[PDB]
DNA sequence: TCATCGATTC
DNA sequence: GAATCGATGA
């Protein structure tokens, strides 16, 4: 029922995802890692996604916190946007370093709202949007590799 | 049973 | 500072 991210050799990663419209935004949902081994390839998969997005000519995305807890308690979509600006930039560093920065922002969320000091898990359910992209074919080629 | 992120280990 | 574990409440 879930799709998955595949590595550069075409092997399926432990990283569930899905493509579609959620809360009015079209894009890729990456499921959370945990407990134990559930989606344990989250970071690897996310590095591949960033790398392939950059390769396809995408330089900026919008990323929203999409956990059940945050969707329930934070009704504003603008507040679920994990990064302070309108967009998050994918170029200017390695896919890994870009990912570290992207996921660092996830640590500013608790179950019920934002924190002052960031802490905790950084492998949460997230929605990634590429402005102007409304089609599953584009996202399909990103996760397929 | 289950996804949540705080807590612990790296 | 970040990867991984696993206690927790719905």
């Amino acid at each position: 029922e879930f799709m998955h991210v595949f590595d550069n050799n075409g092997i399926e990663l432990k990283a569930e995802c899905s493509i579609g419209e959620e809360d009015g935004v079209y894009g890729l949902i990456l499921e959370s890692w945990g407990p134990g081994d559930r989606n344990k390839d989250y970071n690897i998969a996310l590095d591949y996604i960033i790398e392939r997005l950059v390769d396809s000519g995408v330089s900026q995305v919008v990323v929203y916190l999409a956990s059940s807890s945050v969707r329930k308690h934070m009704h504003s979509l603008d507040e679920r946007k994990i990064h302070p600006g309108e967009y998050f930039t994918l170029i200017g560093n390695s896919p890994r370093d870009i990912r570290l920065k992207m996921c660092g922002y996830q640590a500013y969320f608790s179950r019920t709202g934002r924190k002052e000091i960031p802490s905790g898990n950084r492998t949460k359910r997230i929605l990634i949007n590429v402005p102007g992209i409304y089609s599953d074919s584009f996202w399909a080629s990103i996760i397929r590799g």
